[PDB]
């Protein structure tokens, strides 16, 4: 079918066939007014603060956020109104309902008329692909250390000396597949690790600095 | 036979029975007075600025140095003369000479005398093994960032947005075998690290003012 | 042939070929009154501390001894003087010289006299052929053990408690392989395992009581 | 969620939402009194010879027991107070009751007074956190000797002599996984391991004895 | 080449490239003599006692015997005559000599002439061919059997029971790789072991006595 | 709990709980009675071939048989009073009833009764266990043997001539594991393995006579 | 149990177990004039066309034809009646009905007929149980060919020349798994092939021909 | 370099570039003359057969040959001049002699002479190219057939039935690489086969019939 | 040591080491003008085309022109001037002569003259770093298509039909291993790639337009 269609959106899906062409217009402005970047959670708080929107919104605003992941696995060689209908076929066969004609035609249309515009939202989206084309990334981190004494073979002498260790263990997500990875460390070195990594963090504020004309983005 | 001996030592082991009685009685005192983790760099070159200490010494300070990496792979449940009885009959039966008895004596007597004391050294290279009881540790890592600009599918658009993306690289030894691991980072995720880790510089600052009667070691 | 003949022991076969007839009969004899369970050095030593043997014999002990491994390889099925005669050709092919016919049957004979008799030395091997049917056996031990304090989040409130772990690694051998094992312990355990391994050395002791009408031997 | 709540624990979590303001605040100070290590066996018992207390301790013991675990899982970084509510959030949301508004801040309020506190519960559980960043841990052993005697190859002869062996097996689990280990031994070893266990047992006892300033606790 | 000739075998076919007519003609005629399953040590004694055979055909006799072994490597379907001609070729190749024209004649001749016949020498390596299409085949085996008697926990009560174990080892080939196996029986089975095999010797015997009319043979 | 109670032993239970004193109290005088190495069958059939017992000690009977796998399970270190309560309670709270109090001390009473003496079929069970500490075991094996006769590459030639092979297969368990091994056989070969396990049976034989002072049984 | 019992045989046995006694009588005499290879099609075609056998003995040919694959899976070394009394009990036990006695009688009685005499049946499984002692057997194959011309770099140049290529494809078990396997070939192999398996069919007619004192039989 | 030259080809590198101009240009006027699918032995055996022709084209000509193999390595996209020219480099590097300048433009314009043309010998070794872009291709086969006879449990009745099976055994190449295959059959299948493989055979003719217009070749 | 010096740079070494001042000076100037992504073969041909340079600089321009691998291996965190004190001890103990302290200062003072500057050919080598931080790349690609005509059962048709299909063969260097992938495919497919990559070529032409400020490079 068109789109491997999550079988919790179906309601989603319904609430937006049927939904007011005037709520829908609103939304897909709001939308037009999107700055990149922007996150579900912060998407769904506005639709919710926003009176003029009712629950149907925010109860189909995870499908509309839904929609960036595939807002580009779709692509401009397709035309948007045949996406919509395709669309909206594979809902009526794997969703709720077999809509009627005239449900199905406002459906078609409502896609058409959110599915248009969207572009920060897909450039969102696009940077979140171009994101993770590699094989992993971090999610979280801890750091932790140990000291332990030196003693003798025999106690006759008192313990005068020890010897401090320091250990980090990180988390990461490799290929759609959560992972974490174990080290033992020595101060110097996390006062080199530190250097190093404060001389990164002043080149990515020069980097902030050097393209005045444009902007760049941090995504979450 | 008693040691696993280098076919390297043996000079050093024939400059030991042949040594003189004040040399090593010298060195000995010299090593008795040795702080708990200095380094072979640092002792030889100490010898080397001696005048008292001929060029046989330095030749053999390396040996000297590589004593305590043995002087813990024996144990005090031996008697330390039967242990350099043993190991000049080693060194005669793989080193350079099947030594005469007389300077087989000397060598055996330098050994007790050298092999005695040797205190802080033999903690030292206690620390070291201490130290590696575990599986792996580092040696150094690299830091890698990069910057990509967003484009339009049509450029009719001139680009307005880019992303910037951060790199670090690894490297460490582990049972023995050097390895190395690659990572991908966000600024964010680095500031928050960073944080972690001053925080833990503060807990061993902390630790260093504790314990005022103890003193503690970075080993190298 | 024969035997899978080592290339060392040429030598100690060339000097029991040569050895006098005295000599191999009171070789014979003493190893008719070696007690079972008699090892390599102790035997060494007595020919040595014995006036009437040459260094011929000592030269030639560890073959002597080497026999109990080779003594039940060979079978009761199997006629002596064969062995003999087949062993002195495959010395004589693969040994260090194509023995003449008269040194020929002295060795032969001179094998017949000592490979004769030799009762407690086979029983001695057979007992350490009977010992190693199992995988692995021991070779040694050691006992490690450490003590960690326990810190506060922060270090307004000194430091009162700690905590005390023990550590065990051991050494053995399995299939003709050297392997060590590595555990940690507690003090209660520990304990535990010493009123264990006591009570059954009290059962040893009681099985050492129980069949005074037979011997039981230690075998290294 | 905020947990990985048990749904065996819901009934706990109703007991502790409903529970009297008295008795919350009576288990606090009990806890704040509880010493360090102390077992769940022993504080429940302790609970049912407290006369003052319900049965509704008793059958949320093992809950507030089960707290260390994850009030170490939490982390000072936290407010408690928001993790007292989204912790009712997710049992509200996964357990027993979608809790009314005034049960739920009843519960976030008795979550606060008993999460709270808990020093030593906290410490116990962080010294089993520190135990267990390892592999493996014993669980228990059992020690099997054997003795077999020597025969001959024609019973002409009768059987003067035998083979006396030991056996150990062990019993342990590494990652969450339990495991044993075979090995047999003389009882020459066994007498030798015996005294590195009695000399390790006696450094364990002088280090009792060396840090009077500090306590050293025994953890199960 | 024609054969995959050994190295060692030149000297062979240097022999038999100089054989007489005479010593050729013979030992063809004893080859046709000879009865099916002759092994290679009665062949070469059998030879040894013949007077009239110089002892060219004894040094050249495993040569004879090994021609069983190609003597079906090679087919029917070519001419004995190109096969001498081609295996002389191979032979001045890759032996000793490059054989002269007339020697070389010589050696086809010869080739031919006790190529040729060969019957039950080649019916008896394709019993051996027949015999190893399977996988693999016994070489050897030992009995071992074991007796250990049953104590008590308490030894207040003497011994008066017991346990008596069997155990079987054997050896084989397989696939040209040797092999062997270890087993534990009782007595009972044993017996039972020994019945079936006893009745199928007797089956045996009885296969022996039903063809009158074919000989049947062990070959070895 | 105490035991893995199985779920079909339950009514043997029930019986044995309700079952009536002089009928555990004979029980148990038989069992005192009941010589090393008879098998259930054999039990039963007696139990089933007494007058004075009821079918009760028949439904029950395997469950007494049972005891043997599980009175080693225990050890002497523990109480038979606590085991016999420990397991009343696992079987009131896995089994069929919750035992009122008065029929609960009823079946603690009789499990000390019976479970008490018990030493014959605990030591048969000990036997038993000693004998499959090892990995593997017989269960059968079946001998097959063929023959097959030689031809002729042109069948102008009558076939005079044919070979007889052997084949034995075998049937054994190993760890819990139930197996087979193939193997082809010769004659000769197996008169030669006849004749080593009639010598060993001879051994066993004079093993039967040597200790005529000590019992040694076939345990089934 | 005796068996283990297909569930669909069930029936079989209930209709066996009510049978008339002339209907097994007159099935045994039948069977008994069975000759060897007869496939199970062809007995419940010639049971079908059978006016005096009622349908109960073809709706049980197929578990009479079954019974080959158990008549030897039994073996003489036990009693057809203790067998046939087993067996009555394992259905009995798994089957449909727990028989009553005069019928399970029946049902032995009736075993012991038809189980006797099955000489040739039980023959011819056998020789299909002869038959797979190997590893894999064919089961069918395809034949394909295909042709393909040869061009030039510039087709200035008509295509004069192709090429001729022949492919065949077969298929098989193996260890009760199906296979198959896939080969290219040549027209000159082919023919080479087909002069072998010529040469191969007339040896197989000579075989025919060869021992007219003896059947030899195709099994399928 | 230009080419992995074959160190025994330089010989004919040699006698190529000292060869004579009449020679060069008759062997390239005979190459062009060559008909598709020739083979090296033939080429070599019409060399030898000319008179015209010294021994240097006969000691060249399976470097002659081997031009097909490189000839086709190369590709139209480059110039013949400059092949032949980096060639002569090549060789005049890796081969006999760093030929001078005269003999180096000579050996180039033979390589231009003698490489030109060549037009049957490339579209041979084109059609063996082609062959091979597979996996896998025969070499022989082998069939194979035995007979065995049915026996009794007991003997007292003869033998009357046996049975016969076939086997096939089959080598080929793979990936470069040598390989056999075993199969067993019957009769009814080989009939089966040998129909199948006929009716290819039919195909194949009716395919060389089919295309009177394109020759199609059989390349050895 | 300083560097993995390669044994064959040595001479370059040595050439560098007593090379001129001028022509060192001069050298360095060249470099200083060199563009950015220049390759060895350029390099040296212009060196070889610049009458002031001697062969030593062409000699040694290999080694010039390795340095851009190591130029990046060193760090800005290291003194250049140290970098050439190190790298001319490693030279002096591994390569070709234990340099004179004159010769010494000269090599030290040639490399910082000649190892300053190099910014064009440090930055080329950065590119080809960054390049090949990835896995895999192509190094070349051969495209292969086939037709074949459609047959009838039976050929009383004649062919009408065929059937045209493509194949796609490449090779790539993957982790420093070259690799090779095979395809096949349609003529639709083709043209669908086709216009696929002319789009991205046309995307690329639009880049190579849109920043006019900046430069983008080939690297070879």
């Amino acid at each position: 079918m068109k789109y491997k269609i999550p079988k919790n959106f179906l309601s989603g899906f319904q609430i937006l066939s049927q939904l007011d062409k005037k709520e829908i217009e609103e939304l897909a402005k709001l939308l037009g007014e999107l700055p990149v970047g922007s996150n579900v959670q912060e998407f769904q708080s506005a639709i919710q603060t926003n009176k003029e929107l009712s629950e149907n919104a925010l109860k189909s605003a995870d499908t509309i956020f839904s929609l960036g992941g595939l807002l580009l696995e779709i692509k401009a060689d397709d035309s948007l109104n045949q996406v919509a209908e395709d669309l909206t076929n594979a809902y009526a066969k794997e969703g709720e309902e077999e809509i009627g004609t005239e449900q199905r035609e406002q459906l078609i249309h409502n896609l058409l008329i959110v599915l248009q515009k969207a572009e920060n939202l897909k450039k969102t989206f696009k940077a979140y692909r171009l994101l993770f084309e590699n094989t992993r990334s971090f999610r979280k981190s801890r750091v932790m250390t140990d000291m332990r004494m030196i003693f003798d073979d025999d106690f006759q002498k008192k313990n005068q000396t020890g010897l401090i260790i320091h250990q980090l263990k990180l988390e990461y997500i490799e290929d759609n597949t959560s992972k974490e990875f174990f080290i033992s460390l020595d101060n110097d070195d996390v006062l080199k690790l530190s250097e190093e990594l404060k001389r990164s963090l002043e080149k990515e504020e020069c980097i902030k600095r050097d393209f005045d004309q444009v902007q760049f983005i941090n995504i979450k």
